[PDB]
Order: C-alpha cells, then structure tokens, then sequence
C-alpha cells in the first residue's frame, strides 16, 4: 500500500533468554556470574555453553575478544567446543591466547577453508606469534611456477578457478611477510629480492588481481632496504655488497670481481636497495677513486680539472698500451678517469663530424666515385671502433639483453649506416672513373646515396650525447623523468595515427580525379615541396605528408583548389581538410598535453631514486677493466671451500645483527604509531569492568 | 632581558602545543591498561575473604 | 677546544626539594599528601605554597591543569595566590574551575595583558562559560572604525603600534565567536552579515595580518548558513527571508521588497547563505511562478514551450500594455516568463542586426548622406529603449553602477557607439545632397566613421548574449569561472606590455633610418598590411603592431630586410626579433599556461556557490514591476507600527529556535569529531592515580 512492511526475510534460530543473560556476564567481564553459569550448567543443562549467537561468537571467541585471558582458561576448562579459535586469537594478536590454544591441544566462520595458523600469522606479520608456531614444525604448500600446466594446477582452475586464485595469493602473502623472512630465510636479503621479483612478474599474468600482487613485492622491496639501513659501520656494509651466494664457478678476470650482491639487485631492479645513501657513498668512493676530496672542490676547480684530463685521453691512452704499470698507465682504469676520456675521445669524433662540410674543394662536386677525403680517413678509426666494440658486447652480453637497451637501439642504427655508406663509397669508386656534373645524376646515384646515409648518422651519433646527462645531478634527472614520459606519448600516436590514416584515405578519395603532370605546372615542379605547392592530394603517399606539414602550419589553403574550379567538390575537399585540423590541433594536440601534465607528476615523485639507479648502471659499466681502450685506441691489438665457508660465516653475523635492529626498530615503529582504534577502549573498558566486580564480590556486612 | 622573557613564552607555547597536537598511540594504551593491572594487584592484596 | 660545554645561560631560581615532592603530590593526584604539606605549611614555614616552578605553573595552575576540582578548592581553602588562574581555567575550559574562581572572589603569563575573561572565554567559543561571564555583567570594548584619525587610535598608533594591532585583533575575534552572538546579538544574522563584512575590509587595510581577519570573516559567513541550516518547515523560512530590520518608509510600488533579508544578504556578498538549497529552492518556486511541474518536464517540453512564448513575446507585451488586469496581460510579470520575453526581443535585435549587410540596395554605394535604409528604421526603436533603459536603470542605481560589474561598461560602450553613430548619419544626410564614387571619399568621411562605429557595436551587442549564460545549469558554471580567470591573466599582461615596449622601442630605434615611401613601394602599398609586407619597423606606431602580429605568425621574416643590404644591421634586427619572439611566445606564453592551470583549480571547488549567487541575482532582477516591458516596448508611455511589532516578534520566536538547535548540534559535532590528545590521557591517568591513592589510605579490613 503506502507503507513498506518491514521483517526477517532470513531468520535464524533464536538465542534463549537465559543463554542471552550468560553472554553478556563474559562481555562485562564479569568472571564469577560466568563462573557459576558454567557450573549450574553441568548439571541442570539449562544453558549451552557452546550458545551460537547469529554473529558468529560463541563466549570463547568472546573470551578472545576482549584479551580476558582468566575468563579464557575458565571457558576452556569445561570442554568447550573449539572450532578454529586459534585463528580468531592469531588475528586479535594476543600472544597468551595463542599459546592457552597451543598447549591445550557446516559452521560459520570469518577465515577461507585454505587458511591455516602459519599462513595467517604471517599475514599479520606478528614476529612474536610467528616465532611461537615456527617452533612447532609447520609447513607452507609450495606455489607452483606461474606458466604451469600440470594434473594439478590445471584441474584445480577447473573445479575453483575462484578458490585456486585466492588460494595462491594467500600463499604470496604469507611469504612475503617480513617477519616470516627474517625468522626463516637463511639469506633473508636474497629471498626478498627473488620474492619481490616474482611478484612483479605475477601482477603481469594475473592481471585481476594486478593491485594485490604489485603491493606484495613492493613491500618486499621495502624489506631488503630497511635491513640495508641498519647497517652501522662501513665493515658491515662491504660485507653485505660483496657477498657471492657460493657462485663457485670461472670468474673472467676482465669482469669487475667484487659488488656481487650489488650486481644481483641491479639485475632484479631493486631500486631503492641500490640507491640507499649509505650504498651510493660507497659507490661514490670507488667512482672518484683518484679524487679523494671531489666533492669539497669548488664548480670552477672540477671544470678546470675535466678538460684537463679530457685534453690528455690520447696521452692517457697511450700509456696504457705501452707500460700498464707504470704510474701514468694506472690512470685511465680509475672509473671517472676512463669516463672522462671515452667522453673526450666522443667529443673529437663529433667534432671531426662538423668538419666533414666545413671543407669544400671546387671541381670536387662532380667526381662521382671520390675516393675519402682528409676528414674521412680520420673518421675512419673511430667508426671501426664504435663497430667492434658493440660487436664486442653481441657476444659478452648477448641478444636478449642487448636489445632491452633503447640506446643499444639508435647504437645498431648508427653502426650500420656507417657500415652502408663505407660500402656505397666503395662500390661508386669502384664502378666510376671520372667527373661528371652533378646535376645528371641519376635519383638513386650511389654517391648521392652514400652522402645521405652519412649525414642521418651524423644526427644520430649526435643525439647519443643525450645519454651522458644521467651524470649529472642537474641534467640527469630530468632527462631520466623525459623518457619516462616517452612510453605515455607513444600510446597517444596510435590514435593520431587512426586519425591521420582515416583523412588521408577520404581526402585522396576526392582529389585523385584532378592529378596534373609536372610539366604543366609551373617550374616544372610537382608536389608540396614546391614554392607554388601542389597535387597535395593526387596520391595517398602525397597526401599523408600534406596532412603531416599541416599539424605545423606549412600546407596553404589554396591547395584544396582544383583547375577545373569544381565549387562542391572544393568545398568538401576543403570542410575534410578543415575537420581534420579541428580534431588534430585543437583536440586530440591538448589532449596530449593534459595527458603529459598528470603523467608528469606520478613521475616527477620518484625522480631522484629512478636517477640514482640509472647512474649506478653508468658507474658501475666503468668498473670492469675490458672496455678500458676508448673506440679510437681500443682496435689495435687450489681449494676455494676455505675462502667461501669463511664469507659465508661473516655474512651470516652481520646478518644476524640486522635483524636483531630491524626487528626492534619495526616493534617500535609501532607503539609511536599515533593512532587509537574502538578495540581499545573495548579493552580498557572491560579492565574497569571486571576489576568492579572483583572488588564488589568482597562485600562486607551482608 | 628580552630574550629571556621571549624564550619562556615559547617554552611554555611549545609544552602547551604538545598536549593538544597529537593523538593517543601504542604506548599509551599500553601505559593506561597496565596503570590498572597494577591498581588491581594491589588492591587484591588485601582480601577480606577467600 | 674540540668540545662544546654546555651550561645554563639565563638561570633562574632553584625550586628547594621540599617543593619538589609537594608539586609531585598535585600532578599524582595525592590529595592526602598535599593536605598534609599544606597544613604542615602553616606551622613550619619550609615549603612555600606559591612555589614558582620555572615553568610558571603553581599548584593552582597544576590543579586547573589537571581538572582535579577536589584539590583546587583545597589550594583555594589556604589563601593561595590566584593571580591570572580564572584566564587558565578559561582557556582549559573546565566550567568546575571557572565558578570556584568566580564564587571564590611582574610575573610570568601565557596571555597578554590586554586578554580578558569574556573576550577569552570567547575565543574558545564555549557556550556555558560565556554564558556563566555574560550572566556577570561584562562589557568588551567597542573597535573604533578602520580609518579614524582620533587622538587615541593614533596615539595608541605610535606609542606601541605592534601591541595596538593585537589588541585590535583580540577584540574581533571575540566579537566574531559564534556562541557569542548566539548568546548577546538581537539579531544573530543581521550581526553575522555586517561583522563578517566589516573584517573582510579589515583584511584589505591591515595588509600583514591579512589572514587572521580573512578567518574570522568566513567564520561569521558560516555561522549564518548553518542558523539558516537549522530551518524545519517553510513557515520559519519565510519568516527569516522576509524580515525587515528597519521601517523606515520602503513602500515604493513597483519594487518586489519581498526579499529584504535576502537582498541585505546579497549586497553583503553573503554567497553561502544565498546558495543554501532551502533558499535556493523558495527562489525556485518564485522564478518558475506559471510552471509549477517545471522540474518534473522532459528537455524537450522545456525546450518545446520557450520558442512557444518567446515566439510570442510581441502579443505578451501589447497585453500587459492594453489591459494589464487581464488574463493575458498577467503572464508577463511572471518572472521566467518575463526573462524569455526579454530575452526574445533581444534575440530578435540582432536577427536585424545580421540583416544589415544582406539587404543593400545596389548602386547605392555612392550616397554621400543616405538616409535610413529599412532594417535600420526597425532597428532605431531597439535602440532608444536600451539606451532609455540604461539612463532610467541609472537614475535609480546611482553613477556607482558602473563600478559594480563589468557587464555595464559594455552596455555603456555599446549604447555610446549607437548614438555617434545616429549623429554621424544625420551630419552626413545635411552635409552632402548627392551621389560620388566611393573611391574618392577622403580618409574621414562622415559615411565611413558611421559604417565603422555601427559595425564595432554589433560586436558588443552579440558579445552580450554571453551574459544569458549564468541562467543555464550547464554553461553557467562554467561561464562564471571563465570570468574569474581573467582578473589573474590582465596582471601577466603587464609583463607582456613592458617586453613589447621594450622591444619595439629597440626596434624602431634601429630601423628607422631606412624609412621609404609608398610611392616606391611595389601597388604603392605601404605597411605590413600589404601583399609584401614593408616598413615594419620604420615607425612606433608600425612597429607595436607588427610584434603584435607575429605573435600570431602573420608577419614574414623578410621585413627585417633593408633596401641598402647592410648585412650587419639586419642580422642585429633579426636577433631583436627572434629574442622577442622566444621571450614571448616560448616564455612568457608557457608560464601563462602553467598560472591558469593553477588558478582555475582553486576556482573550480568554488564554481558551484558563485554561479548560484550569479543566478539569484539575475532571478531577482526579474522579481520587481519595473522593467517588465522589454526594449522595443519599453519606450511607448492604517498604523504601521502594529505590523511591525507582529513582525519582529514571529522572527525572534524563529531566531530563538534556530539558536537553540545550533548550539545543540555545535556541542554534538564536537563529541563525535575531535580526537583524543596529551591532555586527555593524563586526566585519564591521573583519575586512576588519585583513586589508587585514596583507597590505599583506608585498607578497609583489619
Ligand atoms: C570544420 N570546419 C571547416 O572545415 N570549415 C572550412 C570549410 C571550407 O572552407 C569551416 O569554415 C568551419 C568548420 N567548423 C566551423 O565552425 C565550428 C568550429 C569549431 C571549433 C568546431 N566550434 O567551436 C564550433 C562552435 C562547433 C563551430 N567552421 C566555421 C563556419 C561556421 C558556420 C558556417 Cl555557416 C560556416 C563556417
Ligand atoms: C634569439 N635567437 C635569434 O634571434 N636567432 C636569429 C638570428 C638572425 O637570424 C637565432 O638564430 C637564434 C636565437 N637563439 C638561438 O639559439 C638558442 C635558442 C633557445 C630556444 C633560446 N635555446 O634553447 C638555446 C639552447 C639557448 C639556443 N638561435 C639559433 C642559433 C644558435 C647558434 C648560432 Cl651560432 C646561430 C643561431
Ligand atoms: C652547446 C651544447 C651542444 C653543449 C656542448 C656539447 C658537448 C661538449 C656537451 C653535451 C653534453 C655534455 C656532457 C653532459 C654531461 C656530463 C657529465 C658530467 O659528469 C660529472 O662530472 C657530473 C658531476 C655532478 O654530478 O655534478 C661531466 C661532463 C659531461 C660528460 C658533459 C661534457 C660536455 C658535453 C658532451
Ligand atoms: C546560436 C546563437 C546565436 C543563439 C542565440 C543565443 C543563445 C546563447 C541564447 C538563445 C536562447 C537562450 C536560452 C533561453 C532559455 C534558457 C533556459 C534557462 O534554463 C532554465 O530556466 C531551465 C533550467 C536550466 O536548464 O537551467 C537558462 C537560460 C537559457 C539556457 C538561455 C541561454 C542563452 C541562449 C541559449
Ligand atoms: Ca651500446
Ligand atoms: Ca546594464
């Protein structure tokens, strides 16, 4: 009617009066009303102890509840249904429950079947309560590789694909707990590195659930550098970046020996562990090995001290051929000492760019096979150089990892245009003899080829300076910050792409009827590029670059005339060009701006340590002692258990010691945690309540 | 003189901004809750009866 | 030295240890102990019970300090030294210890000397202790106006300006607490509006403390919201919405003065009590007068009936002037119908002002003086109305309109073009009787200066349509904010100014020499308005405007080119040049970007109370009997104290209720929303302690 009538469209069964009386005796605390209720009911059996209240708790969980430990042993004392108690007490955290339910060795319940009490003291990350189970022989199931196919993983997705992902994700959870791993990982640095990786890679498949995954190895990462900062002196520190997880193997004596753990946070993208101030101290130590007091120098003294040793890299470089060990071959291998040189040795090769077209010889425009000019036989060197030492790394390295490198990419470009104009200048020498004027030249003469191929190289080994920003603390961040936003644009020129795609087929659709032939227009010069632009859209490779000059303002409006002045056909053609602008410029143009804005300012949060990571890459290639030749000079031609039982001995204290600080410093991170919750005045009211009664139970003149 | 006067203001300015800026923690509850356990046991020590 | 001693440099007086533990005893709750040395004080004189503790507080302050009321009175019992205890009572706002101190009847002190215990008890804003001051006969000084020149302000000014200011501020801050002006204001609306105005200007004369008094502006605005807030039926709204604070005459005709509440709110930039939604919905009702399922209609009905009435605007507006009793003659008062009708004969102004520049007779641009052609004879009609309408809006506006919205310069503009150009027309009509070819007229020519100025205010007549968008929900909005962001962009063009003169100054400088003549210049054109643009640096006038032009890119880089090819002075021209443009268009454009971005974020959290102020101003234009007549129409020619004591008595009845739930609500938003703090745990702690201590004193048994 007008009125909504309200009931219990669920009921359940109903909680007797005298039961409702006997439950609230143990909220209030009230331990000799529950006392005698207890006891009257081993007898009448007018109450039930194991009372079910719709919510779930019975008095036990209730015991529990509000930490009355007395009233706990009391209820167990009468044989008290059990259940999983020992989950809801692991989940308060109350230590002496868990331990009154440990040693005292269809339904409703607030856990998942496949939680047990490892797993979920884990996920409470609960150091003491951890400890207390570990000690009593429990197990976690292993989880299975993520691309596996077996019986089991395959037929358990089957029956409960639901069940199987919460399944494992408990599983994940309780193995990336800190205090689990500090408790049972022998190499608990080691394990969180491993753990947090796998992580990653799962939030990946297991796109779903990508959150969930993504917070489990990021606080997997936080666990391996908040151990790293309890380090408390610089003995502790090298002995945990040193240490090998008992590689045994063959050690290439180019290869930089030491760093080992370092390296294996590198390789696992532990970012935050590398950039760690008290690591980068250590790390700045070795980079300015020569330098004891770099960073004490003033602007002026640094600046004056780099040309210095950059003018010298060829003396420098020499030395280290002729006499390695003497004083003056020594110092090329300092890390910032060989950097500054390869730098220098870069920067003459660029400058020998520029000098390719400052030098022009008259009569020389015609020669069609020209053998190699002064500037290009100096050129030469390098080029063999930069060729062999990136085929140097094809092999060391490897193609996997080679081609991850976006740098590596524009490094393979530039080699081989090289290595296609060296060619092209070879094969003109070779089929020509003579001088002929330039301008009969064929479109696809080699010499005009060889002249372009060379020229993109110029651009491109002229950009790869770019790289060498990440070394300072100015440039460096923000050109790392700059190609993070990179990934961003590109997906937004997929969709300029549909666009531009999309007008240029309309708009050569309209305009092929209406082609005229250069030698009817003026100049005798076709196209765009002409000073009186036309047949912008005759052709659908002419059209898209009409459309593309047109996003900066170079393609005039008088090309959307025909000669025939079809006034419809010119309008539309015209109203395409047009709308196309409109969505061009005016939309999809600020689009990306506003896209690039908030992306900006996710990156702009971790600049610092993304910088930091990117520069240790940047030493830490300076190390080694292979590449120590820049390109222009670098193409002339027992029982080992005693050592590794003992590093391991040494690694294991200082482990030992951080854990003790961790664990500590965690322990106290949480009192100081400014924050109060309603189970605590729960708690304190009931410590009121149940000391009232106690105190009144003592009357006196009755 | 004046700056014995100032540095009293803002002692006292910076004890009084203490008692109102931050909320409860931890140790507090812990400091309270045991301030009773304590309280209890002592009483209990004189029992009239048993 | 190689270490830093540290010592006590400003030592006071040492506290003796007999003092010591008799302070301890106050902060641990002891009130046996502090019996004991208070008594034992009175015989031996060893301890001193006003001891000072550096600190400052006494055991009267520690025992206000921990509310322990008990011992306070026992402190009070032995003549302790009282001093400045009610002001520390105060601001603990502990009411116990207030009243003990009121019954009970140069040092250190946390507050000034100018505090009292009325105006701090107002700044705690605690409604029972003000009332336990007020109900004491109290009195707070009255502030003198912000710009008076007495002898006592500016003595007071120049004797101690930096205590004179805070004295001042103490006072408004009192006066501004809400419990205050609940407790002792008549009208605690009217008192709320001229207060928070008033500080609001105090904010703008008092340029350093500019925030302080901003706060306790918007702390009356919100106090007056949330006593309107507090409104449970229609009745008691409109009671409050049409009360009237004085009777002085105010029974024009012809004038709503319905609203005067309202309206005071309004001319106080009360914005949130306006946009309140229970105001907002009575305005409503009133605007939508002949629709009262307005809402409730589909976007095409609404649609749908506003061409439907203002098609028929024409018929509306002869009826209220034949018969205005009548049925039909009444729909036009309705104040959304009035506004359509408006709207309509405005709409259908500038329909005629598009037919201007179709329907000319041809031949006809030779007639030196012609006369009025048909749609300017329609047209004339429009015009007189609105300049009528302007002249009779200001007569009863006042010469302060023009200063009050930008909306009016406008009108005032466009109206003033309309006339010179009538002017214009009629000394062109005697002047010259005949036909000459347009060519020949002379650059001044009566016929042209007309075309020109009728011409610039057809731009300002459709320019004003913008206006009509405060009406709608959609584009209101968004229209309002577009109009707050350009206070903040006329400021960047100040610096924009100051780059243009500085270069066209610079510019012209250099250019000027080569100064040519039109009659050398190719189709004798001269200027950058030409096909090959010339002389554009050749004067000031030339060249502001060509700077002007490329920041649009419409001028052409070979106008920094001179006839005689100096190649250094074009090179230097060139540089002045493309510095402009990089400071310009890279720069200073950019940084306007980065300025608007932030400012419209502030503006778009307010958007939604400043469209709703604009719309309730443009509604209650529509609300009086004045202008119902659009433009083309426009022109065609018993005891009252008895009333007003009834009135003012039904309004304090409201007023009463409203502050009666506010101060209710008050005291419960504070119990559910504050946190808890230091003060609160060691009152808790204290109670436990001095329980502890006074049942231990008596064991109770044996
Ligand atoms: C896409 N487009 C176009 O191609 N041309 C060139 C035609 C061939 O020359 C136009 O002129 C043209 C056009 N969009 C036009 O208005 C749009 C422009 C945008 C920015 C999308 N907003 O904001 C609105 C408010 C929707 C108006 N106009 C101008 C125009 C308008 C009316 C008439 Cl009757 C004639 C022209
Ligand atoms: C102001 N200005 C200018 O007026 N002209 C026109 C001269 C007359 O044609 C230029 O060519 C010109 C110029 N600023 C130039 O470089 C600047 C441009 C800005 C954007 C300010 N950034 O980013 C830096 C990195 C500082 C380079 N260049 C180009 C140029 C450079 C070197 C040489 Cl040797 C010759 C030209
Ligand atoms: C006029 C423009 C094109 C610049 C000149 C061209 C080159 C000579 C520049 C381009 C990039 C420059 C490099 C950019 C970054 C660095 C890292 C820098 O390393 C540090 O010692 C940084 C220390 C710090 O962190 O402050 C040493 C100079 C170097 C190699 C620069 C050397 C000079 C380079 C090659
Ligand atoms: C293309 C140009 C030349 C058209 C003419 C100018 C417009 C900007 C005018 C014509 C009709 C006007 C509208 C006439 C009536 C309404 C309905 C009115 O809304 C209501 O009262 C209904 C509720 C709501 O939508 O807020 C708000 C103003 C608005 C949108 C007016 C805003 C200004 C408009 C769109
Ligand atoms: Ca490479
Ligand atoms: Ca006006």
């Amino acid at each position: 009617r007008d009125r909504i009538p309200l009931q219990i469209v669920r009921a359940e069964t109903e909680l007797s009066a005298e039961e409702k009386a006997f439950l609230n005796a143990v909220e209030k605390g009230d331990y000799a009303t529950v006392k005698q209720a207890l006891q009257e009911a081993e007898i009448y059996y007018n109450v039930n102890i194991n009372c079910m209240d719709p919510l779930g708790r019975s008095a036990l969980l209730i015991a529990i509840e509000n930490e009355n430990l007395e009233i706990m042993e009391l209820l167990l004392n009468h044989s008290v249904y059990v259940g999983d108690a020992l989950l809801y007490a692991i989940r308060k955290e109350v230590v002496g429950a868990v331990e009154l339910l440990l040693s005292y060795r269809t339904q409703f319940s607030e856990f998942t079947p496949d939680i047990t009490p490892i797993m979920l003291a884990a996920h409470t990350n609960n150091y003491e309560i951890i400890k207390l189970l570990v000690q009593k022989r429990v197990t976690i199931p292993r989880p299975h590789q993520i691309r596996c196919n077996c019986v089991e993983c395959v037929s358990s997705s089957e029956v409960d694909s639901l069940r199987h992902s919460r399944s494992r994700l408990n599983i994940y959870k309780a193995l990336a707990s800190p205090s689990l791993i500090a408790l049972s990982s022998e190499d608990p640095i080691l394990t969180a590195f491993r753990l947090g990786w796998e992580l990653k890679e799962l939030s990946k498949v297991e796109n779903e659930f990508k959150a969930e995954y993504e917070e489990l190895s990021q606080q997997c990462k936080l666990f391996a550098k908040d151990l790293l900062d309890q380090a408390r002196s610089s003995r502790e520190l090298e002995i945990i970046l040193n240490h090998r997880d008992d590689h045994s193997e063959e050690l290439d004596p180019q290869k930089y020996h030491d760093l080992a753990k370092l390296k294996v946070a590198i390789k696992y993208h532990q970012k935050e562990f590398v950039a760690q101030p008290n690591c980068q101290q250590l790390l700045a130590t070795l980079w300015y090995d020569g330098f004891p007091g770099w960073r004490r120098k003033h602007w002026v003294v640094k600046l004056l001290t780099c040309m210095t040793i950059g003018f010298l890299f060829p003396m420098l470089s020499i030395a280290y051929l002729i006499s390695p060990r003497s004083n003056l071959g020594l110092f090329i291998k300092k890390p910032f000492i060989k950097f500054i040189c390869h730098t220098a040795s870069y920067l003459t090769f660029l400058f020998m760019l520029l000098l390719a077209s400052q030098h022009i010889v008259r009569t020389d425009l015609h020669v069609q096979g020209p053998p190699p000019t002064v500037v290009e036989w100096m050129i030469l060197p390098w080029v063999l150089g930069f060729i062999w030492g990136e085929i140097k790394e094809m092999w060391d390295g490897g193609f996997t990892e080679y081609i991850h490198d976006w740098w590596n990419l524009m490094d393979f470009a530039m080699n081989s245009l090289y290595l296609a104009t060296i060619s092209l200048k070879i094969m003109a020498y070779v089929k020509y003899n003579g001088s002929r004027p330039r301008e009969e030249w064929e479109m696809w003469h080699p010499t005009l080829i060889a002249e372009a191929l060379f020229a993109i190289s110029n651009i491109l080994s002229s950009l790869r300076l770019i790289s060498l920003f990440t070394a300072n603390s100015h440039l460096g961040p923000l050109q790392i910050s700059l190609g993070r936003m990179l990934l961003d644009i590109l997906k937004f020129l997929f969709i300029y792409c549909l666009v531009l795609l999309a007008f240029a087929n309309g708009l050569n659709q309209l305009y092929f009827y209406y082609e005229t032939r250069a030698i009817d227009e003026p100049n005798n010069c076709k196209g765009i590029r002409c000073e009186k632009q036309n047949n912008a859209f005759s052709t659908l490779f002419e059209t898209l670059q009409s459309l593309f000059w047109s996003v900066f303002g170079l393609l005039n409006l008088y090309v959307t005339n025909v000669k025939a002045r079809h006034e419809f056909t010119e309008f539309v053609g015209a109203t395409m060009f047009g709308t196309y602008n409109v969505i061009s410029l005016v939309v999809l143009l600020n689009m990306l701006i506003a896209m690039m804005n908030n992306s900006y300012q996710l990156i702009a949060d971790h600049a610092d340590i993304e910088w930091k990571f990117a520069r240790t890459k940047l030493w830490m290639s300076y190390f080694d002692e292979g590449g120590t030749l820049p390109p222009p000079f670098n193409i002339i031609p027992t029982e080992r258990n005693a050592d590794s039982l003992i590093q391991n001995q040494h690694y294991q204290e200082v482990i030992r010691n951080l854990v003790k600080r961790y664990v500590a410093a965690m322990i106290r991170n949480s009192k100081t945690h400014e924050g109060l919750t309603e189970e605590n005045f729960k708690e304190l009211k009931q410590d009121i309540s149940s000391f009232r009664y106690e105190v009144l139970d003592l009357l006196g003149n009755r």
